[PDB]
C-alpha cells in the first residue's frame, strides 16, 4: 500500500461553458459616459486668490470633484488642479473663465492629453478583524441616535461570532492579527504604497496612485477595516509621449 | 520542577537502502516525446495579405503547425513571423523551401538545432474562493449545455456541503483564505518571474513571460486554484549565441 | 613589479579632527514657535472651502498650507492646517473655525505625534546644468524686454565645455543616463518613484514630510528642475509606542 | 447560481465618525520631558570613562547612557550622553564634563538634527505565548523557593490550547514558521534583519533611534523574548538642506 | 459597553529569573589543503590513492579547474593533529603531477559548498509514512502506518482544498527560510520542491537541520571549496605596529 | 540624428548574424552513480574510467546526508553505445547501487565558481600577466606606457576606475544570479552557481577584467520535472 | 570593407605563471596564535556601577579594547560586553576579578563560543573627491607650525592637480559628487549598510556588523575621505550552532 493522497480532481471548462463563462463575466453594459475634464490653473501667490477661482466656480453652476493648490517651487506663483464632469462646451466655459481673473496667468486643459494622475492616501487599518470592526462601529453609533432605542441584541450577536477577539486565546488573536497584517501589507506592496506604522491593533498606509487606483486598493482593504482615511485631490502633471521612429513619422 | 515539556517530531532519517529504493522508483522515463518541435522564423515584406497567404499555405498542404505568431519590427514594411512545426526533418525542410518560395518573403531561417530564446506570454484570472467554490462555479455554467436539473442536485450539494466552502464559512474567514490563496499565487508567480497586475474581491490575474515548458508548468501550478479566464500567445524566438571560455574555445582538436 | 601611485589618503590629527567638528558647528533649530497644526473635521456643503479659508483670510492668520482631504465617509471631510504664530493666537484661529457651522470639531495636531506628509512630483532635464542654464536665460528673454544683454551672456554659455552643442551625439546620450542614473538613486534613497522618461527629461514622484520634501528638492536642484508640485500638508495621528520596561515612568508617579 | 456569503461591513456615518476620531486624542503631553544629548570629544587617555561617568554621577545628574566609541583617529574618543532635566541644569552639566582637561569640547545635539542610533539584539522564542509563559515560571521557581509551589499555574499554562505539549508536532512546526514570518515582517518592516534562526528560536538585529527601537520590542514582545541587549544611543548631526526659496521673514 | 479585548497578558522576566536563564541556556577543527596539480591522465585517483594508502581520515576532496590550461586545483578537507596533517601535505607534494600544496588552515578563507535539496511540500507525517513504505518487514509495520495514517494533517484525513493550502504553506516557509540563507527555490512541483544553496558548511549543515522536519526527500552536498581572501583593517589599525 | 535600419540591409544582418551549426550531433552525457561509501571507492570509479579511455569531463562526489550512501554527477561525451557501456562498467562494481541515466531527462546542472578579478583595469593585468610569466621583454615598458594604466592616471582616477569596475563586474555577477562575496583594496571575489554553459558565459564576459583566481569545480545534477496542463496531458494519441 | 575594433584577444594564463601568482600572493602566516577574547557580564544597576567596573580593569592595567553597556528589558539588569587581548591564564584573571564584584552576577566567557559579533558606525564621507580631502585636511592641520605660512608650498601642489574642484567645471563636480555617492552607495549595500543622510558635499552612512567587516568597510571608504567617523564596541550575543542528523550522529567513543 503506497502512501495515499486524495486527487483534487479540477474540473476543466468546454469550449461551451468557457464562453458563457467570459461572456457573462464581461461587463458588457460597461459604464454610462463617465469621462472627466481636468484642468491647470496656473495662478499668482496674493493675499486672496484661493477664494476667487473656488468661489468664481460655485458662484456658477459648475460640479467640482476635486481641487488642490500646489506649490511649484517658485516665489509667488502656484498650479491648481481642477476636476470636473460635464461637456467640452461646459468645461470650456469654465476654462474661459478664470483665466480672465488677474491673478492667474493661464489656464491649460489636460482633458484630452496624456498625463499623470496622482493622489496621496494615508489610513488607519484594525487588525483585529471583521468582527471587532462591527463592535466598534456599532459602538460609535449606539451612544446616541442609532434608531429609536438601545442595540444591545445585536451588540450580542456580534461578540457572540466565532472569530471575534473575545472568543479567541491571546495566541490565537496574535497570530490572526499578524495574518492579517501581513495581508494589508501585500495588498500595500502591489498597488506600490508603504506601511509606515504597526500598532499593537492597527497600522498606517500610504499610497499614491491615481484616483482609479487609489480607491481600487480602499475598497480591497476595507473588509478589514479602515478606522480613519485621508485621501488628498487629484495632482496633475503632464508626460511626455513617445513613439518609435516608425509609427512616428506617420505624415499622411 | 520539571522544565516545560515539548512533544518530539523525531523526523525519521533514510538508510542506504530505503534510500536508493527511492531514488529510483522516482525516475521518470526517457524518449516518452518524440522528436523535438522544429522552430522556424519567417523575414517577410509587409504587404497586405501575407498572413492569409503564409497560413494559408501550410493549410493547403496540410502541415501540422503548432503555432504561428507574426512579429513587427522596428523596420518599415519589415515583419517577422515564429512557426512551430511537428514531422520529421525531410517534411519540415520542404515546409521551409515552401513558404521562402513565396514573394513577399526574404528569407525563411531555421532555427531549430540552434541556441534560441523562445518565448511565450500568459494571462491569466485565478479565482480566490477555493476549490469548491471552482467545482461550483465552472459546474453552474455546464448546465447551460447539458440541460439537466434533478441529476446535477446531487452534484452542486454534494459541493455545497463541503468543509471549506464559502457558504460553510464565517466572513471573516473567507476574507483571510482569499488573501492565502492571494499570497500563494503571488510567491508562485514570482518564483516564476511574473506580476499581478489585477486584485479583485473574488479573483486576480497574474501574468508571466517565458518559454513554454516554462509556462505549462506554470498553469499546471496555479490550476488547483481554479483558472476562471486564460489568454496564452503562441511563440517568439530571438536568437542566442552560446558564449565559451578562451580556455574552452581553444580546444581545437580536430586532428 | 607592475607599478601603481599610491594615492596616500592622510588621516585626521587629534586636533585637526575636533577643529573640524566644532568648525562644522552648528546648525541649530532654537525657533521661535513650532509649526502648528489643525484638522478640521468638516461636512459636505457647497461653498464649505471658501468659507474656512475666508474665514483665515479675513483675520490676519498667516496659514502656510490648507487642503481638504476626502475620507470614505459620506458627506465628511478633513481639512490639514497649518499656520504661524502663538499658542494664544492659534487658539483663537481654532474656536473661530470651529465656531461655523459646517464643520464639527478642530482638533489641534501641534503637541501630538503625527505622520506629516505631502506628495510632490518634479520634471528634472538630462541635459547637462548648462544647458538649463540656458534653457532658464531663454524663457527670461522672452518676458524681459529685448534681448540686449541675453546675446552677450548666451554666448559664453553656449561655449562651456558641457554643454550639449560641444558634444558628440553619444557623449551627450551617456550624459543623459548618466545624469538619469544620478536622479534615479536619488529618488531611490528617499522613498520616491521615478514614473515618466523622456528623451531630453524624466519625472519623479516623491512622498514624504516636508523636511525630506525640502531636502530632497535641494539635492535635485542642481541638475535643473523644469517643473515642481507640491501638495499642502495631510497628517495622521500615532502613539509613540513605549516599552512594558519602560513603565517606570508610570511608577515616577 | 453559486451562494457565496456577502460581506455588509458597516460604514462610518458622519457623527459616529468624528466621534471615533475626537474619541482617538490625547491629553496632550504630560509625562515624561525632553531629553537632552550631549556629545563629547575626549583623548583617549587612561581613565577617561571612569572621569566622565564619575564626574556625572558625583552631581545629582540622571543619566539615561553614555556610550563610548573610536572615531578612526589616534587618541580621539567620542561621547553621546543622554540627559534628563531642565535646560540650566543640564547646561550645568556640559560645563563640568568640559572643564575636565582629556575633553577637548563638549557639544549640545539637543536643538539640532541629528541621526539617532541604537543596536539591538534580541532572541525570540517561536513556540507562541503558552511556552514562554511556561518558560518564565520554570526560570522563577529555580530562584523563588525549592517547594512545589504555584501548581496551579503550570497546571493551567500547560493544557491550554496552543502549548506546543496539546498540539501534533506537525502543526507546531508550521506555528514556528507562521512566528518566524511575522517576525521577520517586522524586523523587514523596521529596517533589522534575522540574523539567526535555531529550532526553537531566532536572533534579530535592528539598528534604529531609541523611540523607534522600543516600539518594535513592543510589537515582537508576546512572541516572548528570551534575551535583549538594547545598545545605548549614538548621535551624528546631519546638514538640514530648506529649499532655495525660504528667502526671509523679517 | 466597549468592545472587549482579552489582554495579551505577557509576562516579563525579573532580574534574577532572566539570569538564570542565560546561566542555564550558556554551554576537532578542520584542516584544509589547497593542492595545485597539473592535470595529468589518471591524476584523481593518484592523490586520493595516496591518501588512502597512508591511512588518513579526509572528509572531502573536490577537484576544481582553474580556467587555466593543463591547471586544477583540489580542495583537501581533513583533520587530526598539526603533526599528521603536514605529513599528508608534504606526502601529496612529493608526487610529480603536483606543483605545490597550500596550507589554508591558519588563513581567513572563504570555504564554500553547493547542496541541492528535495523537500516533500506534503504534511510530517506523508513523509514519516513515506520512509516506511521504502523501508518496506511488511508484517508488524501494518500496524505502524496504522498509528500513521490516522493522525491528522496527514492528507489522506484531510479535504483536498486544505492539503493544497498545506502545500504552499509549507513551500513559503522553505521559501522564507531558503531567503534568510543565501538560497532560492529552482522547482516547484505539486508534492515537492527544489532548493539551491551555497555557503560555508556550517551553513549548510544548519540549513539542512532547519528543512529537515518538512521531510528531505532527495539531497546532494558538493564538498568544501576554498578560495583564501585578504583581510582588511583600518589605517589607524594598521599603524598599531609593535617591535 | 539617430540613423534607422533599411528594409533590405535589416534582412543582411539577420542572416549574418545567424551562427553556423558550432556543435556535434552528440549532446552533454550525465550520469548519476548511486555508490556506497566504502573506504576507496572513489579511486576505484575513476579507476575504471581512466583504465578505459572514457572522455570524462568532471566526476563531483556528492554526499546525499544518508549514512554510507554517496552519489557521483559523471560527466563524459561519446556514443550512445559508449556511454552505456561506461555505464554498465560502473554498474557492476560491487559498492554502487546503480548509475543513472541523465542524459536524456528534465535535470538541473550546477556548477559552482569562486574567482578573484583584479579592478585595476586591463593594462595592469596585462602587466601582471607578463611579470609572473617570466620564470624558468621590452614589452614591460610598452605595456606601462599605454593609457589608463595606474601608473599613467592621477591617484582620484583609477579609484574612480576600480568602484567602475567594481559595479560593472557586480551588475554582471547580479544578472547571472551571482553575488560579491569579498571587496580587497585591489580585486574582489565572486560567487555564482549554475549551468555549466551559463558559468563559462559569465566567465567569459568577466574575462577582460582580468580573472586573477578560479575555482570551477564540477556539475552536480537533480532532476526536475516536466508539468503540463491537463489540456496538453489529454494529448494522448 | 569591414567595421573595425580596437583589440584582438586578452592574454591568458599559463600552468606555470598561474601557480607562480597564487603561491605568490597567498598569504604570509604571521598571525598564527594571538586571538580575542571576549566576556559577558551579568550586572545589576546600582549607582556608578560602570565607573567601578570599568576603575577594575583600569586600576590593574589590563587591555581592553572596547567595554560596552548593554540594557536588557528586565528591571535593573544590564549586561557588559567587553572585549580584550591577552592569553588565557590572564583573561581568566580578569574574569574572576570582575565577578567578584558585588553588583554583578556572573562573567560569561564567550571566547570560543560560537557568538554573534556587531560593531555599530556612523560615517560621513566625503564627494568632493580625494585632493579636496587633503586640502581640507591640511587646512585644519594650521594649528601646528603656522610660523610664516610654510604650508603654502604643500598646498599648492594640492589645489593645482586635475580632478581638484578649483580646477574643474561645476557640472563634472556634480556628475563627481553622485558618482562617488554612488561608489559609497553599492559599496555600504554590498555590507549590508545604509545611506541615511545625503547632502551638497557629504554623506552619511550606516553599517552593524562584525568589528572584522566595520573595519574592512572603513578601509575601504577612506579614500573618499571620512569626515566624520563613530564606531561603537561591540556587542555579544551567542547562537546555536546546528548540525544534521547525521551531523549529530558523531557519537564516537
Ligand atoms: N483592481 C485594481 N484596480 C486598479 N489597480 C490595480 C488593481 N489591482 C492591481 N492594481 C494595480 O495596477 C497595477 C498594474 O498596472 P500597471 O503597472 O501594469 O500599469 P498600466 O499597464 O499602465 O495599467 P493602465 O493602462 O490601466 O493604467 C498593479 O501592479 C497593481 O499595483
Ligand atoms: N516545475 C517547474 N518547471 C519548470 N520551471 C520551473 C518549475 N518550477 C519553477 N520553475 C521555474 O524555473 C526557474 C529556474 O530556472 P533556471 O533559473 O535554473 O534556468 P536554467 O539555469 O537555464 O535551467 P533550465 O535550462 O532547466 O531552464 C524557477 O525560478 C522557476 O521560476
Ligand atoms: N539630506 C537629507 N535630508 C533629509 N533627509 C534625507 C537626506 N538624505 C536622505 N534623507 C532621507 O532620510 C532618510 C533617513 O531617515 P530614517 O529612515 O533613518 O528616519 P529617522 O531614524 O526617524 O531619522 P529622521 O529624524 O531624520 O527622520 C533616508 O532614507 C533618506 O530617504
Ligand atoms: N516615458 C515613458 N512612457 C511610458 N511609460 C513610462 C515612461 N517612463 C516610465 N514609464 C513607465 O510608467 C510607469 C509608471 O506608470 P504606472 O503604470 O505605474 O501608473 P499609471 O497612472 O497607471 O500610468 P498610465 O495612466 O499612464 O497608464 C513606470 O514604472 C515606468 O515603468
Ligand atoms: N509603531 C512604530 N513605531 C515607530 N516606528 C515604526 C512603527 N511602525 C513602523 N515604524 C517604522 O517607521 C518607519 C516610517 O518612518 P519614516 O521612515 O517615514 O521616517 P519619518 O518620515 O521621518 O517619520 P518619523 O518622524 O516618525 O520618524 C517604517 O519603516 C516603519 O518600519
Ligand atoms: N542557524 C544558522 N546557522 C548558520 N547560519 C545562519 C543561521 N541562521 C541564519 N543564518 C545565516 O547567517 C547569516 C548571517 O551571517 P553574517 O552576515 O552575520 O556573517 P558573520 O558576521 O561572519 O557571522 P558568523 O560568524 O556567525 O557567520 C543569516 O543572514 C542567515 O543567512
Ligand atoms: N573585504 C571584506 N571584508 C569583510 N567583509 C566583506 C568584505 N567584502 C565584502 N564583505 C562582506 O562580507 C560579506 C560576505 O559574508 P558571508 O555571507 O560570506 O558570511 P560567511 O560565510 O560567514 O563568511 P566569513 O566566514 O568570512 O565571515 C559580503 O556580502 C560582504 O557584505
Ligand atoms: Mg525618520
Ligand atoms: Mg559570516
Ligand atoms: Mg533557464
Amino acid at each position: 500500500t503506497r502512501p495515499p493522497l486524495p486527487t483534487l480532481d479540477t474540473p476543466s471548462w468546454n469550449a461551451n461553458s468557457a464562453v458563457s463563462s467570459i461572456i457573462y463575466e464581461t461587463p458588457a453594459p460597461s459604464r454610462q459616459p463617465r469621462k472627466q475634464h481636468v484642468l491647470n490653473c496656473l495662478v499668482q501667490n496674493e493675499p486672496g486668490v484661493l477664494s476667487r477661482v473656488s468661489g468664481t466656480l460655485a458662484a456658477r453652476g459648475f460640479n467640482i470633484d476635486s481641487l488642490v493648490v500646489c506649490n511649484t517651487e517658485v516665489k509667488d506663483l502656484s498650479r491648481m488642479t481642477i476636476v470636473l464632469q460635464g461637456q467640452d462646451g461646459v468645461i470650456e466655459q469654465a476654462r474661459r473663465q478664470i483665466e480672465d481673473l488677474v491673478p492667474v496667468y493661464a489656464v491649460l486643459d489636460y482633458t484630452n492629453s496624456e498625463i499623470i494622475k496622482r493622489e496621496l492616501v494615508m489610513a488607519r487599518i484594525s487588525l483585529l478583524g471583521t468582527e471587532y470592526f462591527e463592535d466598534l462601529l456599532l459602538h460609535h453609533h449606539t451612544s446616541t441616535n442609532a434608531g429609536a432605542a438601545d442595540s444591545q441584541e445585536l451588540v450580542a450577536e456580534i461578540r457572540e461570532k466565532q472569530f471575534h477577539p473575545a472568543n479567541l486565546p491571546a495566541s490565537e488573536v496574535l497570530r490572526l492579527k499578524h495574518e492579517h497584517l501581513n495581508d494589508i501589507t501585500n495588498l500595500t506592496n502591489n498597488f506600490g504604497g508603504r506601511v509606515v506604522d504597526i500598532s499593537e491593533t492597527s497600522c498606517i498606509v500610504e499610497l499614491s496612485a491615481k484616483p482609479t487606483r487609489i480607491s481600487a486598493f480602499l475598497k480591497l482593504v476595507e473588509p478589514f477595516g479602515v478606522l480613519e482615511c485621508a485621501r488628498s485631490g487629484m495632482m496633475a502633471l503632464p508626460r511626455t509621449p513617445l513613439k518609435t521612429s516608425t509609427e512616428e513619422a506617420a505624415d499622411e
